[PDB]
Formats: structure tokens, sequence, C-alpha cells
């Protein structure tokens, strides 16, 4: 009794007879229509990997329009008579690439490639609306698109070349969906069924259903109704039907602002400001005005502005019609509006501003919670005619309570007062009082939020006043780049499903530390297509897993973090597995939990004892020092945010325990080992294949196996192929991240700035198993010197054992942590001594031939030339002057500049992992297939390996090919890690080539003018084998702690970065203005790959140090589980000027063709933004705080807007502006 | 498979046991040459021991063989 | 050392059970 759903994809008609309202367009494209170019990266609207173009008729506005949307939030039931275009839709390597696809690929804009299709579709959509866009439009187009690899620079450079009706009924398994064609039909429907839920854009509802497990068994979509879509210019303001997209609201209001007089458009420009950095295009194209309003989020950016301005709401039910201005009574409680259950919001009139009426809007440049504690506001003042005397005042704030509120007491007291200093004082006092937060108020950041309520008003108060009075060495693009841009590159979940293939959903601990009392599955057993539930009892081999045999495959008697895997559900579709998992009832008995580093130090909960490197005589160095500074420092962790999350397919053959797996991993050997150990089967039975990863970053070196083992078990149990791909929220919760570090330190120095003694005790938060924590701590200790000679030095480290997901490798592997701790105390030495930072860093540098604190010698120490050249090209000394000039001429905005070096040790710190295998075949057509132990994750290792094989063999690259990595071609491989993959695999590929060349030598002698093909065929026919292994092992490695000698590293990669920032001292926001990097990568095999690596790495570092903040409940539950609450760098995050140079004339005698590892060494240079920011904070504190020029103030990482703001101590932070006593002129 | 062993003659002429027998034997010998130093250090050890030790000493445990 | 021993075909038990995979026994993609 349901109507047929009919739409179009890439021009082809789709007729769906049994359309289920719960089906997203992304699930239908990938799993019904076999178009896998469009990706899942989050499922929540933040990342854009799932972008498509939608095309539909506005009957009203009378035209076919083209917009971008997130496929992951679009229900197919909204798509009746809509046309969809995917990346497959605009071109292909099979036919011919669209110019967009080709350009992103040739410009080096694609590394891993997983983001590239979403991005191609964002750019494609812009070009169909505007065939000649500006650079601003291009940039805005990419707002809702995230990339983890590239640093964005190349995509923008690349694309800059372009610049300058009857009711329908659908019936699902749970949901009945009605598409309403008329207003009348809506009201009747709402009257027959008051509980029925409206859905328009689905960008809120979709999240409630997916993430918060709500189920609305009746949905009415009223998007077709003309009255819900009208735009009407009236004499009071501009009315918008409640279904109007935010993009349409924005279009109209911008048209009104350019046309009408300034004085009429104050409200309008408020709405526009709130809409600026609001999601991206894909969301604004689908999100309705009315949906935002009725959602009534405490952190709605719109509702404070509508409340402040008395925006009119026309509200309707069958019979009833009424218009009210939005005021404080509109939101009576949490997520509620003053509407009756029958009632629906019809339109919204956004008023013109009057004479003597002024408006501002502001929002907090940070969000850390799903729906609370992000400050946002609309402010309105109306004066008596021609005067400065207050007649009306409205200050309405989100994120200061569980609903949008208005500061009524405060504003009331201002009536008839004049707009002056006293007024400012009275309002700030009102505000601090009326909006006061108890110290344990949900959301935290109490100080920062109070200070923002007041600083926002100060901006309004100042604004109102103003209103009155051989290819080696060649820039070869990634070999997969084109197919990555075309959506043709295969990633693990792009592999077709077998007819009998099943799906797995992890079942996860909701408690930090607890006994498992019972597990009940009877409600999961009722989900359609449930196959089975798996737990510890089902394992045929061993439940003992992990790098140090201290983990369970499945939890047994207790759980030890939130996300501790307990079991798994297997079902016939992934939605079925997802549903049935959320319904598995687990009964717990809480145990005492240990969460923070501090919790752990106080309870002595550690893995092992302290590690230590010590050299010199500390109680003596401190004797000789003129100056001794002690302190404590914290650095928060980081999520990998690989655009492709964890994924495994396991295929049980049914013979002799055989299993073939396809997996998103850096470590095929351990995946194989772990799978076999769990199964109780020899390693020779198990085959693991890796084509590519859509990102790794250290996060798929070991923790990939959490999914793999589980999936393989389901494959063993059921005997069907099984697969699982993690959602983003699962991925961030279970798989662990970068290690948070705590440091307590003490430096002894002279008045010159010469260091003479250092001790640092480092503590990492290692989480609920060992994993790579110990080696991570070792690498931290090897780097606590950065580039500096320290005669007397003691570094300890301790691994904190905690009820958190087990943390793991992350690009840098403990290095960034200790290098940051190191740049910190260096910064305090320069300030304390009253000398320029760059003079202090310079004087304390190692020289050629110096020995580290672990006694390794530094030969080819290139930091001096990197430094000298970075100073020169960045015009450092001139710009420094200009920063001082800026800071003397500006009160509430400050600039900051910093230049900082890096040294990063190259090799695995466990000697045995510095080995590598290759396997080379030459077929009788001369075509060569290379296989080696490395995996491709976007860093372009295969491209480099192709380039090396080609040089070595003296044949064009076109004759060489690499397909994939597999455990049956090269066994016992180390993980693709520690930046050495190009060194060690290149060497082994090189040896295999040499072996093949020596074998062809005699056929070469017999026919010196012969082609390669002739020689190969002559050697085949003479029965000379054309297949060989190659092998390499890094010589002279083996550091000893007990003797503190022998080489920990093969060589060191060096670099230097300069960064300039401007902070907003009233809000803690900042802009990255300019960064110059000079990097020593020896002689590069591929300048483009290597510059790509410097850039991507630098921007992952600037994330770590400034933007990325993970946040947990006191009970240890991760709160930031997606792009909405966790902020990785975005297109608009990178420095306006971003220059990277590779040092000329510096070959490396240690590695393949004089090249140097580049993957991880440049990530630390990201910290130049942090220390530039801190430099800006110093000037802000010299401005408003005190007069001590040598003041050491602590600043932890990440320097978010909260920490930057709270550190700009002033009359607001202190509350002196209220008339109180505090600290500040 | 063609990605493990390439350019193979068809399984024919009754010679397979003969020629692949020799090719398997030769590869087995190369392994034993590589494992001999670890045998001599620990004559009372197991197969498993010699293998782990060779791996940890970064000796390749993969080889081709040919006849 | 089994050379010269009448050891049964290694795959013979799976062949008798239906378990030994022949080309058409490989499952089809959807
Ligand atoms: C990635 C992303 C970023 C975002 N960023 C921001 C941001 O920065 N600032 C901000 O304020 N918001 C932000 N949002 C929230 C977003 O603006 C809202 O989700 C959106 O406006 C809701 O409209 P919709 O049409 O999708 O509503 P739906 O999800 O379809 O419905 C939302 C709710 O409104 C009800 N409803 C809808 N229309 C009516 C009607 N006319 N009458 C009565 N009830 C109705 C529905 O029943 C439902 O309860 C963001 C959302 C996403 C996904
Ligand atoms: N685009 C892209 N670039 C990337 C990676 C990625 O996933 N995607 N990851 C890093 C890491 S993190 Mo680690 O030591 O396992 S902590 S080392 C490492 C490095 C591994 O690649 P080689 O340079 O050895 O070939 O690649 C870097 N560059
Ligand atoms: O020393 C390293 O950099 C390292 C990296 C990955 C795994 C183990 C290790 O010792
Ligand atoms: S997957 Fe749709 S926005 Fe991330
Ligand atoms: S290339 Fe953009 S996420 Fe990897
Ligand atoms: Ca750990």
């Amino acid at each position: 009794t349901a109507d047929e759903l009919v739409f179009f994809v890439n021009g082809k008609k789709v007729v769906e007879k049994n359309a289920d309202p719960e089906t997203t367009l992304l699930a239908y494209l990938r799993r019904k229509l076999g178009l896998r170019g469009t990706k899942l990266g989050c499922g929540e609207g933040g990342c854009g990997a799932c972008t498509v173009m939608l095309s539909k008729y506005d009957r009203l506005q009378d035209k076919i329009i083209h917009f971008s949307a997130n496929a992951c939030l679009a229900p197919i039931c909204t798509l009746h008579h809509v046309a969809v275009t995917t990346v497959e839709g605009i071109g292909s390597t099979k036919t011919r690439l669209h110019p967009v696809q080709e350009r992103i690929a040739k410009s080096h804009g694609s590394q891993c490639g997983f983001c590239t299709p979403g991005i191609v579709m964002s750019m494609y959509t812009l070009l169909r609306n505007q065939p000649e866009p500006t650079v601003e439009e291009i940039e805005d187009a990419f707002q809702g698109n995230l990339c983890r690899c590239t640093g964005y620079r190349p995509i923008l450079q690349g694309f800059r070349t372009f610049a300058k009706p009857k009711q329908l009924r659908f019936e699902g398994e749970r949901v009945t969906w009605i598409q309403a064609s008329t207003l009348k039909e809506l009201l009747d429907l709402k009257a027959q069924h008051p509980e029925a839920k409206l859905v328009v854009g689905n960008t809120e509802i979709g999240i409630e259903m997916k993430f918060k497990n709500q189920l609305f068994p009746m949905i009415i979509c009223p998007a077709w109704i003309p009255e819900l879509n009208a735009v009407e210019h009236g004499p009071e303001g501009i009315s918008f039907g409640a279904a109007c997209a935010l993009s349409s609201v924005e279009k109209t209001l911008l048209e009104a602002v350019a046309k009408l007089p300034t004085q009429k458009t104050e409200v309008f420009r408020g709405v526009l400001e709130q809409l600026r950095w609001f999601a991206g295009k894909q969301v604004k194209s689908v999100a309705s005005l009315g949906g935002n309003i009725i959602t009534a989020s405490p952190i709605s950016d719109l509702n404070p502005v509508f409340m402040a301005s008395g925006t009119k709401l026309t509200i309707v039910s069958r019979g009833t019609r009424r218009t009210v201005p939005m005021d404080h009574t509109f939101f009576p409680s949490y997520r509620k509006t003053l509407l009756g259950p029958e009632e629906i919001l019809l339109s919204i009139e956004i008023p013109y501003s009057r004479e003597d009426e002024f408006f501002s809007a502001f929002k907090q440049a940070s969000r850390r919670e799903d729906d609370i504690a992000k400050v946002t506001c609309g402010m309105r003042v109306l004066f008596q005619p021609g005067s400065m005397q207050v007649k009306e005042l409205a200050l309405c704030y989100g994120g200061m309570a569980d609903r949008t509120i208005s500061a009524l007491k405060t504003t009331q007291k201002q009536l008839s007062k004049f707009w002056n200093e006293k007024l400012l004082q009275d309002v700030c006092a009102g505000l601090a009082e009326e909006l006061s937060l108890s110290p344990d108020a949900p959301g935290g950041m109490i100080e920062f939020r109070r200070t923002l309520t007041l600083s926002f008003f100060f901006k309004f108060y100042l604004t109102v006043l103003k209103k009155l009075g051989d290819t080696v060495g060649r820039p070869l693009p990634h070999l997969a780049a084109a197919m990555q841009a075309s959506g043709e590159a295969v990633y693990c979940d792009d592999i077709p499903r077998y007819e009998n293939e099943l799906f797995l959903r992890l079942v996860t601990s909701t408690r930090a530390h607890a006994k498992i009392k019972s597990i009940d599955v009877s409600e999961a057993q009722k989900v359609p297509g449930f196959v089975c539930f798996l737990s510890a009892d089902d394992i045929p081999g061993s439940n003992e897993t992990g790098l140090f045999n201290d983990e369970t495959v499945f939890a047994k008697d207790t759980v030890t973090c939130v996300g501790h895997i307990i079991g798994a559900v297997v079902a016939d579709t992934p939605e079925h597995a997802e549903r049935a998992a959320h319904v598995v009832k687990v009964t717990y008995e809480d145990l005492p939990a240990i969460i923070t580093i501090e919790d752990a130090i106080k309870n002595n909960s550690f893995y092992g004892s302290e590690l230590k490197i010590e050299k010199g005589d500390l109680k003596k160095g401190f004797s000789e020092a003129d100056n001794v500074v002690s302190g404590e420092l914290y650095i928060g962790g980081q999520d990998h945010f690989y655009l492709e999350t964890h994924c495994t397919i396991a295929i049980p053959k049914g013979e002799e325990g055989e299993m073939e797996l396809f997996v998103s991993t850096q470590n095929a050997m351990k995946t194989q080992s772990f799978v076999a150990k769990m199964l109780g089967v020899p390693v020779n039975r198990i085959l693991v294949r890796v084509k590519r990863m859509g990102g790794g970053f250290g996060g798929k070196e070991t923790r990939s196996t959490l999914v793999s083992v589980a999936v393989a078990l389901a494959a063993y149990k059921t005997g069907h192929p099984v697969r699982c791909m993690l959602d983003r929220n699962e991925d961030m919760l279970i798989t662990g991240g970068r290690h948070p570090f705590l440091a307590r330190y003490k430096v002894g120095f002279m008045k010159t700035g010469t260091i003479v003694a250092l001790e640092v005790d480092h503590y990492s938060n290692a989480g609920n198993s060992r994993d790579l924590s110990h080696s991570i701590m070792e690498r931290a200790l090897f780097h606590m010197d950065n580039c500096y000679k320290i005669p007397n030095i003691r570094g300890t480290g301790r691994l904190c054992k905690t009820n958190l997901s087990s943390n793991t490798a992350f690009r840098g592997f403990g290095g960034p942590q200790a290098l940051f701790i190191a740049e910190n105390w260096m910064s305090e030495v320069a300030v304390t001594c009253g000398l320029p930072a760059e003079e202090v860093r310079w004087k304390n540098m190692y020289k050629e031939g110096d020995l580290t604190h672990f006694n390794q010698r530094l030969e080819g120490f290139s930091v001096p030339r990197c430094w000298d050249e970075c100073l020169k090209s960045s015009q450092y000394y001139a710009r420094k002057s200009e920063v001082d000039k800026f800071n003397k001429e500006n009160c509430w905005k400050k600039r900051g500049l910093c230049i900082i070096p890096t040294k990063f040790g190259i090799s695995f710190t466990v000697p045995f992992l510095n080995q590598a295998g290759a396997l080379i075949h030459v077929y009788t057509d001369g075509s060569v297939l290379v296989s080696h132990g490395g995996t491709e994750m976007g860093q372009g290792l295969h491209t480099k390996m192709v380039q090396v094989a080609s040089k070595a063999l003296k044949i064009p690259i076109s004759k060489i090919y690499i397909s994939e990595t597999s455990t049956n071609t090269v066994p016992n491989s180390s993980p693709t890690a520690a930046s050495v993959s190009t060194d060690i695999y290149g060497q082994a590929v090189y040896e295999a080539c040499q072996t093949i060349l020596k074998r062809l030598e005699p056929f070469k002698k017999k026919n010196p003018d012969g082609s390669w093909e002739d020689w190969v065929m002559a050697a085949y026919q003479d029965r000379v084998s054309l297949s060989t292994t190659g092998f390499y092992r890094t010589p002279n490695l083996g550091y000893s702690f007990e003797t503190n000698s022998g080489n920990a590293f093969h060589y060191f990669t060096y670099g230097v970065a300069c960064s300039e920032v401007e902070i907003d001292c009233l809000t803690g926001d900042h802009k990255n203005l300019r960064t110059d990097i000079v990097m020593d990568v020896g002689s590069s095999l591929n300048p483009a790959i290597d510059i790509g690596q410097v850039e991507g790495a630098f921007v992952q570092g600037l994330g770590l140090f400034t933007l990325e903040e993970l946040h947990y409940s006191p009970e240890g539950s991760l709160h930031t589980r997606g792009p909405s609450t966790y902020k990785i760098p975005a297109f608009g995050s990178i420095p306006t000027e971003f220059r990277v140079s590779l040092l000329r004339d510096c070959p490396n005698k240690k590695a393949i063709y004089a090249s140097k590892a580049v993957g991880e060494p440049p990530l630390f240079l990201g910290a130049s933004v942090f220390f530039a920011i801190k430099d800006a904070i110093r000037a802000a504190r010299a401005q408003h705080t005190n007069n001590n020029t040598k003041e050491l103030f602590r600043l932890d990482s990440p320097a978010t807007p909260e920490k930057i703001r709270n550190a700009c101590v002033d009359k607001f932070t202190t509350l002196c502006v209220t008339g109180a006593p505090g600290n500040c002129k």
C-alpha cells in the first residue's frame, strides 16, 4: 500500500518499490546501486567524504537548481523526482576525466585519496552554479570537506586555475513516511496523529535516530508545501517559510544587505554572521530554518539572534493560526518550544532594523560537547530618537544554560541610562551575576564562558559607539591519484560483498571499570536478520591478544575502559547489526576507576618502572647555574582521524582452517599472527592482503587487530564471509590515539641563556594495555634535547596505567611530546634571561660532531643551514619589527612570531624491525611486478618504489607495477612505520633488481643493442629464473640503556619552521598568517611526494598543538566522538601564506639514492604556531595584565581558544570591569 | 599462483614431482644454510627456537628455489 | 621422514566430505 519512489542517479532512472524511510542515500548508492566512489567518513555531516550533487526543480523560484549535500544524512524518501550526481557521474579513467578530477590529481591534491571524491563534487557543484568562481567561493565550497593528509595547500593552488504533486506514502520495517503535498494535508495529518514527527533536512532527526537511538514510527515530510517555502518582503521585515534552506536564507539576506541602507539591515547582518562559519555548504543547502529553531538546541546559533530581535513566528494547526515574537518564554525547558503537539512552525519574519537600533552577533570559536557550553549570542539596543539613551536592550545567549536565555534582570536595569563607561560597568556586573555557573556545571570551561559573555558585550558596546560617534628526483604525482579522484580506487569496504556475506557490529563496554554480571540478547534476537551474538566462549584458540599478551579479544569477567570490546553482533545487513547491538543488555558492577595521569600517579598504577637516560652531573650543573626554573606542563592526546576508519573482510575457505582477509592495516604480519592465535591455527593458514589505506598515521599499526580478530571469529563461527567498517564514533572511542604526556621539569642556565642542567620527568597516559607505550616513551627520551647541547641531563618516563582505551602509535611516536616539552623550557630560558628567543636557541645548538645525551654522533647535522635559510626567506628580522609595531598600535588584538628547529631520529628503536623483504617477477612480456613488505596509506611509497625499480633496471616506469601487499609474497614484515619504509623497502627492491640484472647480463653481452623484451625472452628460453627475493637490514644499530651507548638511529632528519599568528585577545580565536618551512630530506626521490609530506605533517602538528581537543566525563567516557565536537584542521585553518622549501645540495650517504625519511620528522614543526601564539599572549599580558617582562606563565597544549583567552588576563577575566579589585591597570 | 611463482611450464609431461621436487629441495637448502648458525649456537633448541632467533637477528626466512 | 610411505592424499578427507573447494564452489559475488 506504499507508493513507488522514483529518482535519478547520474542520469539514470531509479524506481524503488519498497523504499524504507530509514535508508540514507549513501547506503543506497554504495549497497543497492554499486557506486562506491562516494564514501562514509563520519555519518554526521562534518567531513564531506559523502558529498554528491543534488538537482531539483524549485517550482517556487521557478528553475532547476544544483546543490551539494551529504549523502550520509539524506533519506532517499526526500528524493522523489530529485536527480543525484556522484563522482562516477562526471568522468572516469575508463572514459575520460572531468577537468576537476584531472586537476586535483595533477596538482598533488590527493594522497590517500579517501576525501578526494567528496572534494571533486564540492568543486563540480560550484562550477555548475558559477562557471567562473572567485578564490573565496572556491574556498567556501570546501568548508564541509575534511582532508587529513594534504594540508589543503595543493587543492586550493590546484583549483585556483578555475577562478576570477500528490501525497506519497513509504513503508519501512519500523517507519511510516508521508510526503505531504499541501498545507491542509499537513494539518489534517498532524490532527489524526499528533505524535508524528516532521522531517525536512534530516540533519537533526538523522542524528537522533542513528546516534541517540530514537525511533519515530511516523514521519511527515512537508518539504513540498509551497507555504513552507515562500520568501516574502513585507513592511516590517522578510518572512521565510519554515522549510527554507539556510543557503536560501543566506542568499536572500545578502541580497538585502547589498541593496538596502545599512541602518535597515542590522538584524540581517547578525543572522549572516552566525551563518558564516556554520557547518559547510552541504549542510546549509539542506538544513531548514524552522528545523534549527524547533530543535531548540542550547547552542543554536540562530535562536539567540531571533530572540534578541523579536523575530515573528507564524504557527499553525488545524483551525489555529497565531503569530508571536520570539522571546524568553519560547523555550520553557531542555529541547522544548512553546508549541502545542498539533502545531507546526509555518514562517519566520526577520525584522528590519529601525533608526537608533543596533545589533551584534557573536559565537565561540570552539565546541567540545554535543549540545551544550558553546557560547553564542544576539545583541540588540534601541535608543530614544537621536539620543544615546537606552529605550530597549536585549542580550540573549546560548550555551550558558540548558536552553537559549535572555539576560532580563541585567537589561531591565539599563532602561533610560546612557551608553557610556558606567553602563559597561553595570552590564558586566549584571551578566557575571545572572549567568553565573556553579563550578561543576555541565560542559565545564566555566572561566572562559563567563569571560566570553562579558567580552562579547564589550564588542557590542564598542561597536555601538562606532555606529554613533630515470624519474628519481622528479615531481611524479601519486600513481593512484587519478583513480582516487575518479572514485575508482578500491578501499576495503569498496570490495564487492559476496552473495552470502554477513556484517558485524562490536558490542562495547559502557563502563570505565566494572565486573560483567550478565549479558542478555533476547531483544537483539528480535531484530530482522539477526544471525548470532559472539563473546569469549566462542573462541576456538586463545582469548589472549595484543603486542604483550595482556589484552582480551573479548572481555571476560571485567571491562577496563569505555569501549572495551565485549562481543559482536552478526546480522544480514549492517543496519540490522547496528540495531541489534544497541539493544544487547549488559549488567555491570562498577569498580574504582583510574582515568587521569594524576589519578594514576596518586594510586601508583603503572606498567613497569621508570625509564631513564642520564648524562653528566646534575647536582653540580644546578650548582653552577645563575638561573634555575622549574615547572609543570601537559599536552593533550590526538585522534588519528584517518578519513577511512578501521575495516576488515574475512573469507573462511572451509579447508584446513584457511582464511583470506582484506584489511585496512599498516601491519599485515601481526594481523596474520593475531588472527591465527585466536583461531588456534598455524600462521601458514592465514593470508592478509592490503591494497591501500585511506589514512593510517600510526593508528593502523596494531589497533587494526581489534576489528580483524573479531571479524575473523565471526567468519570462523558462521562459515560465511563477514565484514566490518567502524563508524567514526566507534573508531574514536575504541582504537586509541596519541599518548597525552605530563612533564615536571627543571632547567639550570646561565645569564647568557646557555643551558647547563636539565631534568624532566615525563608521564604518558597509556590506557588499558601496553601496546607500543614503552617504545613510545623511549623515543620521547631520545628527543628531550631537541637540537640542543645540554652538558648535564636526566630524563625519566613512566607509563601510566588507566581505564582508558589503550593509546598507540601516532605520527611522531612520542617524539612531538618531548620536543614540545623541550621547546617550552627553552622559551622560558629566553624570557627569563631577557634575550631574543632565536639568539638563545642558536647559541645552545649542537655542532657538527657533537654527541647527543644518549651519545650518538651527529654527522651531516644540517640544522644551521636550515636555520640560516629559514631566517632569510621568511624575512624574519624585518617581520619581527612589524610585529612589535603592530602590538604597540593595537589594544585587543596581538601578533606573535616564532622560529623553531627539529631533529628526528630515523630507525625503529627495536633493532629487529629494521629489516625489509621484496619479491620481484619478470614475466615473458618484460612486464615487471614488484611486491614488497610496505603498505600504501597515501604517503606514496609504491610510487617511490616504482621510481626506484625503474632507475635500478634502466626501464620506463610504465613496465613496472605494484598491485598490493600480501603475507604470501613477503612474509614477516615489520609494520609500515617509523618513516623508514622508503629507505628499507627501496634498498630491498634495489637488491632484487640487481640480482635480476646480473642474471640478464649474459644475454645483454650476446645482443648489446637488444631491447629489454629480447633479453627477458632469451633468458626465459635459456631457463634462467626471472624471479627473486631482495632483502635489507639496517647496519650498526643497537642502543643500550645500561651502558648508554651504541646507535639508536641510522641518521637524523632535520627541519626549521617560522610561523606568524594574530590572536583575538577578547575571544581567544586566532588566525595563522604565515609559515615558512625549510626541510632537509637529503636528495628527494620525489619532491612533490616529499613537500606533500612536510605540508600534511606540519598541519597535523598544528592540529595537535592548537585545535584538536579530546574531552572526557569525570567517569572516563569520551564526549568528543565526531567532527562536530572534535576539530581537525580545515581548509580555512592553514596559514594564509604557506611556503615549504627542501634544502639544496645535501645528499644523505645513509639511505637509498641519498634520500632521507620524511613521513614523521616535520610534524613537530607545527609547534611554531603554538609558540607564535604564546608570543602573542605575552604582548597581550604586557598590555593588560602586569609589568613583569620575564614572567613565566604556563600554557598547556592544545592552546585552544579557552586557554588562549583565559591567559589574556585583563579587566574581564579578573572581573575588574565590574568595579571589583583584581589584577590589571 | 602467478604472483608467487611466475613463468611456470604447464603441469605436464609427467615431470612435475621431478622438477618441482628439485625446486622445493633447493629452496629448503637455502633456509637450512641460513638457519645453521642458530642451530650451532643452540643445538638443543627446537625448530621454533631457531626460527624466532633468525628472525630477531634479521635473517630473511623467505627464498626462491629453482631447477 | 615420510618419503617412501603410503601417505594418503592430503586433501582426500575434505574431498570425501564435500569441503574441498573446486572453481565453481567459490561463492559468487552479489
Ligand atoms: C554538520 C552540521 C553542522 C551544524 N552546525 C550548526 C551551527 O554551527 N549552528 C547551529 O545553530 N546549528 C548547526 N547545525 C544544526 C542545523 O542547523 C539543524 O540540524 C537544521 O537546521 C535542522 O533543520 P532540518 O531541516 O534538517 O531539520 P530535521 O532534522 O528534519 O528536523 C529537526 C526538528 O525540527 C522539527 N521541525 C522541522 N520543521 C518543523 C516545522 N516547520 N514545524 C514544526 N517542527 C519542525 C522536526 O520535527 C525535528 O524535531 C549543524 C548541523 C549539522 C548536521
Ligand atoms: N598521506 C599519509 N601520509 C602519511 C601516513 C598516512 O596514513 N597518510 N602516516 C605517516 C606515518 S605515521 Mo607511524 O611511525 O606508523 S607513528 S610512520 C608514518 C609514515 C610511514 O610511511 P613511510 O614514510 O615510512 O613510507 O607515513 C606518514 N605519512
Ligand atoms: O622506534 C620507533 O620509532 C618504533 C616505531 C614503531 C614501532 C616500534 C618502534 O620501536
Ligand atoms: S560521511 Fe557524510 S559528512 Fe562525513
Ligand atoms: S587525501 Fe585527503 S584524507 Fe587522505
Ligand atoms: Ca597503550
